[PDB]
This record gives structure tokens, sequence and C-alpha cells, in this order.
């Protein structure tokens, strides 16, 4: 009954698909028989990160090991797991609440996403229906037009070397414009220093992206894990953000966006720093890279310049990142632009 692209209809169908929704939910090790999708509620998932929160002060504090307990004992309640015979891993250190942060980061936008369906009017084609649900336009940008070219050479040549797990393959793009996103950001238009950079999320949270936009992660989320505070993370490499489509062999098709970030006075940070209040003068942070596209081949894209430029060496050798990432600290301060269907080839 729609009259909506194929591609478009095909990512519509992807995006608010429940299954994989579960199937995420699943891999997560929760319990969906004490937490079904329908049962993941916003309070809970802030509740929970406010128990994160305490687990890292308690490991800071270097708190007893009966707090620790009571603490990660308490988080399970909230979100309950199934792990059968194993017993729930202990969240005693940064890198268990940075995980299970993480995963509560997914929920809520899955959250997001299976209320966003279950909404509204309930004729009108359902891939129509929910097309309208993201309050985002979505055309597709043609194989064959000087638009396409610019992004596949910008993919080809932002393609790591480190990265040599997979090769990305452009299945389709799009040139996506979120409601009311074009007024928001007209303000911090008015900045210098506006990149085309990429973001990458699991497909799961597209839902929420093209709903309510790249949103920082709130208050009660632990500080844990954010190298730069909270923040709208982007990178001037595809392969950076390729990895967080969290694709597979199983599945091997994933999701990425181009986005124009409003940088302006960069504070270019060598090692993590988590801020929270940016220096007076200063618009965004980038983490410098030990690896830069090519400075000497930046193209202009509507007026915004895209590195996309071959991977080549930075003169910092005193740094703890290996390529470049850039964070905003307002969520205006980005304009998302595409919406690429990127094919991951294993070896
Ligand atoms: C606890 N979670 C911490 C955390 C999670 C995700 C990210 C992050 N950093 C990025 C840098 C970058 F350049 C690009 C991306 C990210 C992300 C995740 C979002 N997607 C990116 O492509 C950073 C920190």
């Amino acid at each position: 009954k729609s009259k909506l692209p194929k591609p478009v209809q095909d990512l519509i169908k992807m995006i608010f698909d429940v299954e994989s929704m579960k199937k995420a939910m699943v891999e997560y090790e929760i319990d969906l028989q004490k937490m079904p999708l329908g049962k993941l509620s916003k309070r809970q998932i802030q509740a929970a990160y406010s128990i994160l929160s305490e687990v890292q002060q308690a490991v800071s504090q270097g708190s007893s090991d009966s707090q620790i307990l009571d603490l990660s004992n308490r988080f399970y309640t909230l979100i309950p797991h199934d792990f059968g015979m194993k017993k729930p891993p202990l969240l005693n250190n940064a890198d268990s609440v940075q995980a299970k942060a993480e995963m509560l980061d997914n929920l809520l936008d899955i959250e997001v996403a299976y209320s966003l369906l279950r909404g509204g009017s309930d004729s009108k084609d359902p891939i129509d229906v929910n097309y309208e649900k993201l309050k985002t336009d979505i055309k597709v940008v043609d194989r064959d037009s000087e638009e396409a070219e610019i992004i596949r050479k910008y993919v080809k040549n932002t393609h790591a070397t480190t990265h040599n797990a997979y090769d990305l393959e452009v299945i389709d793009i799009f040139k996506i414009e979120r409601e009311g996103e074009c007024q928001r950001y007209k303000p911090f238009k008015q900045l210098h220093n506006r990149r085309l950079l990429w973001h990458g999320s699991r497909t799961t949270n597209f839902a929420g992206i093209l709903s309510q936009g790249l949103r920082i992660a709130p208050p009660e989320a632990p500080v844990t894990g954010y190298m730069f505070g909270k923040g709208i993370y982007f990178a001037d490499m595809v392969s950076k953000s390729a990895n967080y489509c969290h694709t597979s062999q199983g599945d091997p098709i994933g999701l990425i966006l181009l986005g124009e970030v409003a940088l302006g006075n960069m504070y270019e940070l060598k090692h993590a720093s988590h801020i929270s209040k940016l220096p007076k003068g200063k618009h965004s942070v980038k983490g410098l890279g030990k690896t830069t596209p090519d400075p000497s081949a930046n193209i202009s894209l509507d007026g915004v310049d895209v590195p996309l430029g071959t991977g080549i060496s930075s003169g910092v050798n005193d740094t703890s990142l290996l390529y470049n990432e850039y964070i905003v600290y307002d969520i205006a301060q980005v304009n998302l632009k595409y919406l690429l269907k990127l094919k991951f080839n294993f070896k």
C-alpha cells in the first residue's frame, strides 16, 4: 500500500524490528521472563544508572566488599539477568560499570523505539505509519550522483589499517533531515569549524536516534569510560565509528551516520579528561590521534569540510589515541545529514 522507496521501506522494517530488540536483550543476558520488552521503562534505566554511579564511587572510595555486593545485588534486582548456573558477575571495577552502563545506553534507546512503535493512532500501511513516527525525512541519494561519490570516497579513504577484520560496502546512502533539528542547529551554524563526521551505533538505537537525534548521557549515568566526559562523540575515520555498529558474520549489515558538527574552538587534547566544564572560549574537544586524514586533501560538501583525505600520520606521537575523535557537549551543535547502510565483509 506504501508509495515509499524500497530502501527506505527496508530501513523502517530494520530499525523497528522487535525481534532484533529481543535478540539484543538476550545477548545482554537479561531475564526475559522478569524483564520482557514491554516491562522495560525509562525510570528503571535511570535508577540503574544511579546504582552504577554508586558502584563507581564505591570503587573510588574503596568501600567494603559487603557494600559493593549489596550495590551489585541492587543492580541485578532492578535489571534481572538470567545466567542459569553462572553466578551474576560482580560489579567491582571500572570495566564492569562501563560495560553495564553501555548496556543501559542501548536498553534506553530500545525502550524509546518499542514505546514509539506501540504508541500513536491504531487504514494506512504500517511502514508509512512508522516512517511518520520517526519525524525524519528520509530521501535516497542516487548511486551515481556527485553526493554519493564524495561519501563513498570518505568511506574508502578513512577505513583504518588497524580495523583489518572487515571490508565495508555502502549498500544505501540516505539524505536525512530530522524534524526541527535544522532550526535547533541554525545558531551554532554561525560557529567556525563545521566538519562532516562519522557516528556509529547499534541498529536497535537508530529508531530513537532518528526520533530524538543523538543525545548526551544523563547526569545519573556514571562518568566512567567517557574519555572526554558525557558528550556526543564522532570520528573522522569510518572504521572507528563502523566498529560501534556491533556487526558480525551473523548480522553483517549495520548503520552509520554523517553529521554536520559545529566544533568551533576545539580543545585539542592528547589524553583522557572528564571535562564537565569546557575552557572559556572553547566549543568542542578534539582527541588527537596518531593517524590523521590527509589535511591537504580536505573537500567542501555544501560548504562543510569533509576530511576524506587518506589515512596519513600526525605529528603527535605522545598521545593515548590511535585515531582522531571529536566531542560536542550541547546537542544543538549537531545536524545529521546522512544515514549509510553498510555491509561488513569479514575474513
Ligand atoms: C560507557 N560508554 C563510553 C563510551 C561509549 C561510546 C563512545 C564513543 N566514542 C566514540 C568516539 C568516536 F569517535 C566515535 C564514536 C564513539 C562512541 C560511540 C558512538 N559512536 C562513535 O562512532 C565513547 C565512550
